[PDB]
């Protein structure tokens, strides 16, 4: 034919045609695209001449599938020769959106091959139009736990069926190169060895803080490159913006003759919120407009109010809505805001509170339309046009940057990802932006460089080939120059440069540093950079090249102290010439003294800076052919040791500074707990004098207190300092303190320790958090990404490693951690901390009867916290009672507080009491310390009845209004009883208040469920009332410890047979960790009056699993619904001991109710019970106001675990239907568990079941007809847990077994870090390994940034550092370590010679 022309907007730039014209189009290669969707009907989806393809027919395929075990997924046509949906286990591979399919677009880019024209009039091709496509539909739901296993099957399938390259969009911000998820890394190594190029988008988060503000110059570790592409084997791809852009434009023909404005044709950007221009003004219809100066009202009133689309420049003060709305007010019809900054890329507003005028941003100050001076006409194109782009040849804003988390240079290379036009569904095309557009450009190009290498170097093995495909692509790339600043683009942003395909299949040169890689990561840099660059020549003629090295660093806006993410050029240090043998290599030695720049740069980057850049090679004769180059980066400083956390908001405020994400709005020194800072947090709860407080107040920043307005304020003591103090007394007011961090770098090994503050060197921990934590920097790339993280696992509560109470005193609470670089130093951060459990001093005061002046003694605390506030209040009666009860009808919540009203405090320290407003003696005086201890005297308590007189001295004592609740006792012990006691409470069903609990005897069913639900949470011992129990100890022993010799929890000193709490075991170790389900020996020992030793032994069982309610039966009897639950079994620890049917009656409009008992207020569900009939049915009756979803069935096991279901939910099961439920069986507490996993159920022929119905609102419980089935575990968090039982389980539903329980038994995974640190660098030829318990070797390799150190992350276990060592050498030091979970273990080892 005479075919439409090809769009070379991208090919001209990346120089594709230099490869096409040498016969490299992808013919007989295959790209495996792992991604979201694909339409293989698309006209683009085409091969020319199947005869030359890798796979020549639908049968060549079924011949490849069975060949390697793939029993699933079809061949579709000559182009898309394999496709399987790995999420469903489906062959539904096409997405259904607005034709907008991501994976469609990606495939268009790598291998589109259309003959037809898109809407421009051109036809579009990929980099490899003649390559074949296998598509793996693979994508992630949170609901899975980990989609990784799916990606690995797609990778392994792709390899097996014979791909040449794989294209992944997959990414996890702040990847490491050496420690990504190992199952996925190894899958990738496996493709490399099969000669597969693994090409991965680098991510779209850009850099730390990117949704907030540019990064502080004290924080150079701002990189965020993706978790798989950051690995050494993949090719990791950054994105540049296309120079040409295909969009609907706007045209004023009255500006046709301005050729620098694309002939009167503008790029307009409406806000992502609204986008109302097409639907409100309509394409292809012409409208008036009128320049408005000044978006006030003045500006010629409203000339642009008749029909004119209003045209206004941006007022950087007035907001986008103060503008659109003010225009719509004057009659707008729709407004254009044209940019105030000249030459700038159309700011993105979003901004849509009060739009409704149909608005857009017109390109720049440029495109100020001033024809006939304000008046003009304009229309909106309905078809897309080619336009110069307002941001072409710029790095795309969001391409990931920086180094990998562990210090390596990535990404590797750049390609066009901004505004790329490619294929959508249903013969549509569209344009779309991101680093995963750039990635298929490079996937395509490595198709072609592979074709080449295969023709031109046929003696290259599978294993070596993908690594050379990469090294050519990089080394031949065009080093990009930032156009706004005229400086080389950072290699941390652009990699080895912009893609140059021709260069790569033409020059036959590539470059390599010492590490045999197309880029160079030097580690730390010290006043002298020396390194070895190596050029390689695949030609059999030869090349002579002249070279020179440009050295860069990061520019810093000195007004702001923030990186600008642009590079400044230091010095193009000069090189030389060298000649590169045919089929050989030559090595040159670059050397630069940078001593010169240290002072100027250390001044603006006090924690160090990057020294990076390129080494350029040109042909010595003609400097435009044989252009190749290598990137490098080092760190002037100690990259491994950069601060991991931002400094504490305390220290920063104290030195006039602020947090990177800290919102300083509000009253001076407000630290509301929802802001973002490093700090400590604690729980508060109010003190009430007229009723028992029934709920706490939530977390607040420790050291802050509500001021009059209820904002929480960092108060200072007399010396002008905040006070970090907790009062671990049981009252839930500041009883604990926990670390909250704003993390700057990825952290690992994080724990909390408490030392006595006179233990200055932190050598004797008194308490350590039971676990250790690890996590990500708070990079905040958009709203979904936390600006701070709270680690409640670091809660300290004044108990020690033993559970003993640590005395009131002055301690250091030390949070320690490590960055993710081997060899780094442990970073501590210290909080001075008071343990004070003592209320302030209530002495006496001077009341004078006619000045009405109450003045108390000056304020004195007991303990170190210090008095913080002085108060007087009375209880204003209201609805006749001194407190108000408040029922949050929507959250089903009740709260109660005093009607406290406060008397102002005159500056001299006293109070003028309003006795018009209540009696003296109904006023309370209150003194609070900084730890939360609260003293309150009711001053009437010590009033003389001689009221009116002359000034009297009044005695004040505390009323113990702030105390810890205590549990209702009521119990009388006979000698019959065991001695054991536990607690009893019902489970709320509607209200979310804490149900009333009270003590109960325990003379059977020795089983507890430590879940803090009120019911059987502990085992305490209570003695006969007149018996004596001297020296009373409880110890708990594991079942292994049959000699009862090493306790795992013991009563603290001073426990007594009648203080129950002192004796209560809550299934917890001495450290306060929940014990595992199992049996334990609870041993009570005491001496009586006579000194005879007594011991009472009991076997307690711990188990907190909720019971599983099965669907029962329903029958109609005398016209009334009858419910018959299935027979519960009673076989111990889980057997049912309580069975209820009830319903909730509405009263006062709701289903719960408040009752004002003698102590205080209590909340209950309006429960009404249904007698069990003698046939085991319950009669579910008529009852005005009550529907079947108001009737419940409830069960309790011997442990006190409770479950319930509405009868509506149980009745949704047909009478012929059965129910199967799937779950995981982990040997840990319910709060320590995965719940996330997906599964496939197949019917008796192997067909996936369709049209799912769920049982009792659980997506792990299905309603199915009777039959044979199988279930297969699809996904689960494989970093957290290992499957142990069968992955496929067969089961049969039937009217007898109409409820099946299928569980996948699992074990749980725990890692540790090990670092071996040496004295002096080890001699050449030494090898370091970890030797495992079974005798195997785990090789370690030198740390880049810390070369005396070798480390790895391992499975929790016992290891020994073995070292191989030549000549006469020896290692001394402890080489053995028993790792702990999430811990970091350092072995300092010593190298010795003679
Ligand atoms: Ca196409
Ligand atoms: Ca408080
Ligand atoms: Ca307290
Ligand atoms: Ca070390
Ligand atoms: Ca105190
Ligand atoms: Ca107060
Ligand atoms: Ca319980
Ligand atoms: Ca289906
Ligand atoms: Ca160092
Ligand atoms: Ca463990
Ligand atoms: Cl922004
Ligand atoms: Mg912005």
């Amino acid at each position: 034919a005479s075919l439409p022309p090809v769009n070379t907007d991208i090919h001209d730039w990346v120089k594709t045609k230099g490869a096409w014209d040498k016969g490299y189009k992808g013919q007989g290669k295959v790209v495996a695209v792992i991604d979201t969707g694909i339409d293989p009907a698309h006209q683009s989806m085409r091969i020319s001449d199947v005869s030359t393809a890798k796979v020549k027919s639908k049968e060549d395929m079924l011949a490849r599938q069975k060949a390697a075990g793939i029993n699933y997924g079809s061949w579709i046509n000559d182009k898309v020769v394999f496709a399987h949906n790995y999420v469903e286990n489906s062959d539904n591979i096409k997405e259904n959106q607005k034709y907008e399919s991501h994976g469609m677009h990606v495939t268009g880019i790598v291998a589109g091959n259309s003959k037809e024209a898109a809407a421009t009039g051109e036809r579009f091709l990929g980099i490899a139009p003649e390559a074949q496509v296998m598509f793996m539909r693979v994508f992630a739901n949170d609901v899975m736990g980990s989609a990784e296993s799916l990606f690995i099957k797609a990778i392994e399938d792709a390899v097996a069926l014979g791909a040449d390259v794989i294209n992944l969009s997959l990414g996890t911000a702040n990847g490491a190169q050496l420690s990504g998820s190992k199952p996925l890394m190894e899958a990738i190594e496996k493709a490399k060895k099969a000669g597969v190029s693994v090409v991965v988008a680098a991510g779209n988060e850009r850099v730390y803080g990117s949704d907030h503000d540019d990064p502080l110059a004290t924080n150079p570790d701002y990189g965020l490159v993706g978790s798989p592409s950051t690995g050494r084997t993949p090719t990791s791809v950054a994105a540049i913006n296309s120079k040409w852009v295909i969009q609907r434009l706007m045209t004023v023909e009255e500006l046709e003759k301005r050729a620098d404005l694309n002939h009167g044709k503008a790029i307009y950007s409406e806000s992502v919120d609204f986008k109302n221009i097409k639907d409100s003004l309509g394409y292809d219809k012409s409208h008036q407009f009128a320049y408005v100066k000044e978006s006030t009202d003045a500006g010629y009133n409203a000339q642009d109010v008749k029909g004119k689309i209003a045209l206004i420049e941006r007022d950087p003060n007035k907001t986008y809505d103060e503008m659109i709305a003010l225009a719509k007010k004057h009659g707008a019809l729709g407004v254009l805001i044209f940019n105030n900054k000249p030459g700038q890329s159309n700011r993105s507003m979003n901004g849509m509170g009060i739009p409704s005028a149909f608005i857009s941003h017109e390109f720049g100050k440029a495109m100020s339309q001033l024809n006939g001076n304000g008046t003009g006409s304009l229309e909106f194109d309905s078809v897309v046009s080619k336009a110069p782009s307002q941001k072409g040849n710029e790095m795309n804003h969001f391409s990931n940057w920086g180094l990998t988390s562990d210090g390596y240079l990535k990404p590797d290379i750049t390609a066009p990802g901004g505004d790329i036009y490619s294929t959508y569904n249903d013969n549509h095309y569209g344009s779309q932006t991101g680093t995963s557009m750039a990635s298929p450009q490079i996937a395509g190009a490595s198709l072609l460089v592979k074709q080449y290498l295969e023709k031109t170097q046929p003696n290259l093995p599978k294993e070596k080939i993908a690594d050379i495909v990469k090294n050519l692509l990089m080394s031949n790339a065009q080093i990009h120059v930032n156009p706004e600043t005229k400086t080389t683009t950072s290699p941390r942003q652009q990699g080895a440069g912009l893609l140059n395909i021709d260069g790569a299949v033409t020059s036959g040169l590539y470059v390599t540093g010492k590490d045999n890689y197309g880029s160079i990561s030097l580690g730390n840099i010290t006043d002298t950079m020396t390194f070895d660059v190596t050029v390689h020549n695949l030609s059999n003629k030869d090349k002579t090249l002249r070279y020179d090295t440009e050295l860069l660093t990061d520019h810093v806006d000195p007004q702001k102290g923030r990186f600008t993410l642009t590079s400044r050029s230091l010095k193009t240090y000069q090189g030389g010439e060298v000649t590169v043998p045919a089929n050989g290599k030559v090595t040159v030695r670059v050397t630069m003294d940078v001593s010169q720049f240290t002072k100027e740069l250390t001044k603006q980057m006090p924690n160090g800076y990057y020294l990076e850049g390129f080494v350029r090679f040109r042909d010595s004769q003609d400097d435009q052919l044989n252009r190749v180059n290598i990137p490098f980066v080092g760190f002037k400083g100690q990259f491994e040791n950069l601060a991991v956390a931002e400094e504490s908001i305390y220290r920063l405020k104290s030195q006039g500074k602020t947090g990177f994400y800290f919102d300083e709005s509000g009253p001076k020194d407000d630290i509301y707990v929802g802001k973002h800072f490093t700090g400590l947090v604690t729980l508060g709860s109010e003190t009430n004098v007229s009723t028992k407080t029934i709920s706490d107040n939530g977390l607040h920043t420790l050291g802050t207190f509500k001021n009059a307005d209820g904002k929480f304020i960092l108060e200072k003591n007399a010396q002008g300092n905040p006070v970090l103090a907790i009062s671990p007394n049981g009252d839930n007011n500041q009883d604990f303190a926990a670390f909250k961090g704003v993390f700057l770098r990825k952290y690992q090994g994080l724990k909390a320790s408490v030392y006595h503050a006179s233990d200055k060197e932190h050598k004797n921990p008194l308490w350590v958090s039971p676990e250790s934590f690890k996590g990500d920097k708070n990079f905040n790339s958009d709203i979904r990404f936390a600006k701070s993280t709270t680690l409640l696992g670091t809660a300290f509560s004044g108990k020690s490693l033993t559970g003993a109470e640590l005395p009131d005193g002055y301690y250091h609470y030390v949070v320690s951690y490590y960055p993710d670089v081997v060899g780094a130093k442990r970073q501590e951060m210290t909080f001075d901390m008071i343990l004070d459990r003592q209320k302030p001093v209530l002495s006496q005061a001077t009341f004078d009867p006619e000045t009405n002046r109450f003045k108390p003694e000056p304020l004195k605390d007991r303990g170190l916290a210090g008095v913080r506030k002085d108060s007087v209040f009375y209880l204003e009666r209201k609805d006749n009672k001194p407190y108000t009860v408040t029922i949050n009808d929507s959250y089903k919540y009740v709260s109660v507080e005093d009607n406290k009203t406060f008397v102002e405090r005159q500056a001299d320290g006293s109070f003028i009491l309003p006795l018009d407003k209540a009696k003296l003696g109904d006023f309370y005086y209150m003194v609070e310390d900084f730890a939360g201890n609260v003293a309150i005297a009711k001053l009437g308590d010590h009033l003389p009845q001689t009221l009116g007189k002359t000034p009297i001295k009044l005695k004040l004592t505390d009323g113990n209004y702030q105390t810890k609740e205590t549990l209702k006792d009521n119990l009388e012990m006979t000698q019959s009883d065991t001695g054991l006691v536990t607690n009893q409470a019902q489970l709320a069903v509607v209200h979310r208040n804490q149900p009333q609990s009270q003590l109960t005897k325990m003379n059977q069913d020795f089983f507890i469920s430590p879940n803090e639900d009120g019911n059987k949470d502990f085992v305490a011992f209570k003695g006969l009332e007149n018996n004596v129990y001297n020296d009373l100890t409880v110890n708990v022993y594991a079942k292994d410890d049959h000699q009862k010799q090493t306790p795992i929890w013991s009563s603290q000193a001073g426990a007594g047979a009648s203080a129950i709490e002192s004796t209560a075991w809550y299934g917890i170790t001495a450290r306060g960790s929940k014990v595992m389900p199992g049996d334990y020996q609870y041993v009570v020992t005491y001496r009586d009056e006579h000194g005879k030793e007594h011991q009472k032994q009991y076997t307690i069982s711990v188990n907190d699993k909720k019971p599983m309610i099965t669907q029962g039966r329903f029958d109609t009897i005398n016209g009334v619904d009858h419910f018959t639950p299935d027979k519960t079994k009673a076989l111990g620890s889980s057997g049912i001991v309580r069975e209820e049917v009830f319903y909730l009656a509405k009263k006062n409009g709701r289903k719960f109710d408040v009752t004002e008992g003698k102590d205080g207020i209590t909340v209950s569900d309006n429960k009404v019970y249904i007698p069990k009939n003698p046939d085991g049915s319950y009669t579910i009756s008529k009852r005005d106001g009550v529907t079947l979803s108001d009737y419940y069935y409830l069960v309790e096991d011997r442990a006190g675990n409770v479950s319930f279901a509405t009868l509506r939910d149980l009745k949704a099961v047909g009478k012929d239907k059965a129910v199967v439920n799937f779950g995981l069986d982990l040997p840990v507490p319910e709060d320590k568990q995965i719940v996330n996993f997906t599964y496939l159920v197949r019917d008796a022929d192997g067909k996936p079941i369709e049209n799912l119905e769920y049982y009792n609102n659980s997506g792990n419980s299905l309603i199915l007809p009777y039959g044979k089935y199988t279930v297969e575990l699809l996904t689960y968090d494989t970093n957290a847990a290992k499957l142990e039982s069968d992955k496929i389980v067969s089961f049969t539903l039937s009217a007898d077994n109409n409820f099946q329980q299928v569980t996948f038994k699992m074990t749980m995974l725990a890692t540790s870090q090990i670092t071996a640190h040496f004295d002096h660098l080890l001699p050449e030829g030494s090898r370091v390994s970890l030797k495992t318990a079974q005798g195997q070797l785990i090789p370690l390799e030198q740390s880049l940034y810390v070369p005396k150190a070798y480390g790895k992350t391992v499975q929790e276990g016992t290891y020994e550092v073995v070292v191989s060592l030549p000549k006469g050498y020896r290692i001394e030091g402890n080489t053995k370590v028993n790792t702990l979970p999430n811990e970091v273990h350092e072995l300092s080892l010593r190298l010795v010679k003679v």
